[PDB]
């Protein structure tokens, strides 16, 4: 199997992570997958103290779903998705996704290594270049940042990158990247 | 027609516009469309005196293509695309397109007044999300100002902004997005 076939290049790709719960249950959450060689079918993601890594620590599974869902970006990054959320149980398959992939993994040092082993194509899409869609994505990393630490003037600096995206959202994004914006903004505190 | 149903939605669609030159030759330039609705063939352009400005208050064509590709951004922001580019020459399809539209413009004022009136999906695609596409974008919206201004605070501002998207891409992009980027640089006075 190659990554490229699943809407994967070389980089990071920043998708939708769903792993398995210990009681059988769905987690997803937004993760990079680094990707050397998008004609292989290996990939790595460091991982934080997270659903995700414990999960993967206990089973060596993970599912990928590919999309360009603000707001599946938004709500993932701050708590789990609900069964609403899901076209399909399994795989899973989150609705509007346009691709899903399966991968085993082995932790190692914190790095989940990644081996493709399913997967396929579930909607091609044509959607123009949309700078909201980019500013939610570039504020969630700097919401998930301030909400982690406690420095006041660190905090006062990636607030004010924040609105410097908030701005560009409310100017450029459809309806969808602003409800996602606004999440962001309800969840940090503003 | 519906603007939805060539991958536009409601806010701002940064596509590449193809304008005719006086020579009967294309002119292509990003230029964003805005939309109200997207269920609906109208939308609105707002535009500098540019090149894409003055053929369209000549012809009222614009040609629009709906792409996800770094490298023809960044190529087209500093110049023309010529011949090379081009898939088909009329209507122009750009290499790599998804989509393309054709528009009726209307100039008021520096505005353009849009109708959507013919236009084919090209070829539907999957990518993840990748910061480093994002970052190029950014950039060259800082850069394409960054070239056209004598503010030295402003020109340090953008260029600070440059910097800091360059990074990115650097960490996140694919090397598509990594040669658009070495586009910039070079354009801007860092090669
Ligand atoms: C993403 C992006 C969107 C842009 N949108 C516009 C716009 O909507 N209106 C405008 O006048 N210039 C816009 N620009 C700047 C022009 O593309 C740029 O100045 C270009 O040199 C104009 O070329 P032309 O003279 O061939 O029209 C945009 C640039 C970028 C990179």
């Amino acid at each position: 199997l190659r990554l490229a076939d699943f809407g994967f290049t070389d980089g990071i790709n920043e998708i939708i992570a769903i792993t398995e719960n210990e009681d059988g249950s769905w987690n997803a959450a937004p993760i990079g997958i680094i990707v050397e060689d998008s004609s292989s079918d290996t990939a790595k993601a460091k991982l934080y103290r997270n659903r995700t890594r414990a999960n993967l620590e206990r089973s060596g599974v993970l599912f990928a779903n590919v999309t360009d869902d603000a707001l599946v970006f938004a709500v993932s990054s701050f708590g789990n998705l609900n069964d609403d959320w899901y076209a399909s149980p399994n795989p899973p398959i989150i609705k509007g996704a346009m691709a899903w992939c399966r991968f085993e993994a082995e932790m190692r040092s914190g790095v989940a290594h990644l081996k493709l082993t399913d997967g396929e194509i579930i909607e091609k899409r044509v959607r123009a270049i949309n700078r909201g869609l980019s500013a939610v994505i570039e504020a969630l990393v700097h919401a998930t940042r301030y909400v982690a630490i406690k420095s006041d003037e660190r905090r006062k600096e990636l607030l004010e990158r924040i609105h410097y995206y908030r701005e560009i959202v409310q100017k450029c994004g459809s309806e969808r990247e602003k409800r996602a914006f606004e999440i962001i903004m309800e969840k940090i505190g503003e």
